């Protein structure tokens, strides 16, 4: 027993970080098979940051401009390509500790791990959620762009998010492994606006399972509602609508704990109406909404990879 | 910027987790060199537990009786002792994988790694602090006993904690690595008090220098208070008291954000006998003690392994 928010071990995704330099901006990157993936950024000075025209950039650029370096050995790089905003900069070596891989892009609301780097080496390891405004909540200082976040399946790592910004308001943007951005963000040194964010309303549904399953009921009313009534309620607070897929997927743990989402759903009302009194619900005197129905599920069962 | 609960990268780690079985107890090892290290009680069946007699029970073990594997590999026992409340089993092979290591004593209010592992094999990871009773607030299902603590210095993986036990409480104890418990429990189930708990006086308020930091600082009031008047106000709402020491391992944060201790201090007071009004300190609605004054300044600096 107990709930804390749980990384995936790292190990496989820390054998593929290589320290990435062009000129003298100085990143991460992923070095999978005979390819190093980075920030396409990596090529510009502090000042093009503001306003980079990237293939004008990269045309300055050759092979030999591109220092890449895994711990103390260095790769030697025979082809350099943009895809989206990031460079796959193709090096002569394949690397021997590639773990078995997929390139995922995930949707808002899903979680996974990051490894947060510096310099190629990895710093930590923490759990995510991608924010229904695409941002992430993150810990990222600087020369920590190129860190990855990643899902792991027994022995496939599944690549979702690498680290490109951290925007005005100090929330952080990036792009799956093709290089498109979660969200309406640019790789650019400018203001802009990430949306209205809103409370993962099915991650927060897992988390009162996770809490009943733990031992925590003084939440459970003795009320129910409707998925409209409670939408409607949901809407008012700033909370994603719940759907029939939402409820499906809360399922299994319906079946475990023999508490009808519905229902589930009306103690949440009353304590978005009502609050927590000072009181705490697996230790938090907030909400969660950073654990997937599938991560509650893992946890309480207890996967390995 | 950005403040999370961050592991440590846990690669190094993962490399030693081993399985260990005896009669019909599986749990988790840790194999350093041509040493496996595991709880004693993988010689208990679920009967055996409530009142062991350990010296007893492991006299009629030989080495054959522990089934040691790593992996798909089998590792062969040569010898076996018991240190204190763990096994130490001798094996034919030297771990490849072995990392530099230390094994570590912590001490309370102190924070660290834990891999949480089933059968041998990774779960996850998550950063835990030694509570001031010596228990920890973990997640751990059945099969997690062996799982490991530890801090990581450079290249470096210092061992502070093995875990072996779930109190009827649903919190957590465990040895250090050469099988001396944190506080006062033993490894049989019995009814087992863990004294009042306290919070990590010298841990809350590092993290409200990383709150400064970061931007938080509508806590910030302008008063003042002394050393004592603060300790008879942290002893009403059961902190730790705060010692020159824990003074002078501010110093540097205090240096930083150039706001005296003391007056931090002053803040924290007015938190704790005022509350929070429905406001948050990055992110939180309860004041956080699972930071360290080092783990704050390693986050915000950023530093590497």
């Amino acid at each position: 027993s107990g709930f804390r928010k749980m990384a995936f071990p790292s190990g496989k995704v820390e054998g593929c970080m290589v320290q990435v330099t062009c000129g003298t901006t100085t990143l991460n990157g992923l070095w999978l098979d005979d390819v190093v993936y980075c920030p396409r950024h990596v090529i510009c000075t502090s000042e093009d940051m503001l306003n980079p025209n990237y293939e004008d950039l990269l045309i300055r650029k050759s092979n030999h401009n591109f220092l890449v370096q895994a711990g103390n050995v260095q790769l030697r790089v025979i082809g350099h390509s943009m895809q989206n905003c990031v460079l796959k900069l193709k090096v002569d070596t394949a690397n021997p500790k590639t773990p078995k891989y997929k390139f995922v892009r995930i949707q808002p609301g899903q979680t996974f791990s990051v490894l947060a780097c510096y310099n190629g080496s990895p710093s930590g390891v923490y759990q995510c959620a991608m924010r229904p405004n695409f941002t992430i909540k993150g810990s990222f200082l600087n020369g920590s762009c190129g860190s990855v976040g990643f899902n792991i399946d027994y022995d496939c790592v599944s690549f979702c998010y690498m680290h490109h910004m951290e925007l005005p308001t100090g929330v952080h943007a990036g792009t799956d492994l093709e290089g498109n951005f979660y969200g309406p963000f640019v790789d650019r040194q400018t203001a802009q606006a990430a949306g209205t964010d809103t409370t993962i309303t099915v991650n927060v549904l897992a988390w009162l399972y996770a809490a009943v399953i733990n031992g925590d009921r003084w939440f459970l009313n003795r009320f129910t509602t409707t998925l409209n009534d409670f939408n409607l309620v949901a809407m008012k607070y700033n909370y994603e609508p719940l759907t029939q897929d939402h409820v499906d997927i809360l399922g299994p743990l319906s079946a475990q704990t023999g508490i009808a989402v519905l229902d589930m759903c009306a103690s949440l009302k009353e304590l978005l109406q009502n609050g927590m009194n000072g009181r705490t619900i697996l230790g938090s005197a907030l909400l969660e909404d950073e654990f997937t129905p599938f991560d509650v599920v893992r946890q309480c069962s207890g996967v390995t990879f």
